[PDB]
């Protein structure tokens, strides 16, 4: 069974996002499981935002044209280089860019690592299939109190588990990388996404298919929550929700 939790403190809507330094055009650091599970936090912490319910990433670099500067959808880049409907671009694909596109935090989405944490609250008991439609550049998803982070300890340093629910670590990988978790209604499941980009475009389309077959994509409002740490809440961890002994 996947470990879940019952935090007793004030629930907040959305995930916390911590941002950490990642070097432009470093294509090797994020290829390692240890880095993606926890090593990212040994680099400089850039900052954080909270309360985020729209969690998909779709970062497009600028195209500087005489008609102005506009983000170029990845699929519209061509040549050496232009953007369809904009002509040739005067700016490089290969430098850092500053934007608030990631969760409103002003940083360099071209080169950054971020950690999303929160608790997923299943409305229905059954099999949930999480998916990343594509990954630019490297990402993991972990679900469970022994795999994502410890119950009632959302804000602590990362745990060392490499038992990822979705392993999207840059070796490129196929599209539509998926991992399934059997979940019991009403229990709060620790959830961690770590995402990294080294250059240019960044993409992580996150979705989950519910037991009833419906798909929730990008906007996880009503499903994801945060709690401030309470390391003193003795009963918080539920190692096997299918054998929890009290009334939920
Ligand atoms: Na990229």
């Amino acid at each position: 069974a996947t470990e879940a939790c019952l935090p007793a403190g004030q629930r907040k809507s959305g995930m916390n996002i911590n941002f950490y330094q990642y070097s432009l055009k470093d294509s090797s650091t994020y290829s390692n499981a240890a880095y993606m599970a926890y090593g990212y936090a040994s680099k400089t912490k850039l900052g954080s935002v909270g309360g985020q319910t729209d969690i998909s990433i779709d970062y497009n670099i600028p195209c500087v044209s005489s008609s102005g500067t506009f983000p170029c959808p990845q699929e519209d880049s061509y040549g050496n280089w232009g953007c369809k409907g904009m002509g040739a671009c005067s700016n490089s694909q290969g430098i850092a860019y500053w934007s608030t596109d990631l969760f409103g935090f002003y940083t360099t989405p071209t080169n950054v690592t971020l950690e999303m944490t929160g608790y997923f609250l299943p409305p229905q008991t059954g099999s949930y299939t999480f998916k990343f439609a594509t990954v630019d550049d490297s990402a993991i998803l972990s679900v469970g109190g022994a795999t994502a982070f410890n119950c009632c300890a959302q804000q602590q340093p990362p745990i060392t588990s490499t038992n990822f629910t979705i392993d999207g670590i840059k070796p490129s990988l196929p599209p539509n990388i998926e991992g399934t978790v059997y979940m019991y209604a009403g229990y709060y499941y620790p959830m961690k996404v770590v995402y990294s980009n080294a250059v240019s475009w960044g993409t992580l389309p996150i979705s989950v298919t519910l037991p009833d077959g419906t798909t929730v994509s990008d906007d996880f409002e009503g499903y994801v929550y945060s709690f401030d740490d309470d390391l003193s809440q003795s009963n918080c961890t539920v190692p096997d929700p299918s054998n929890y002994l009290e009334v939920l």
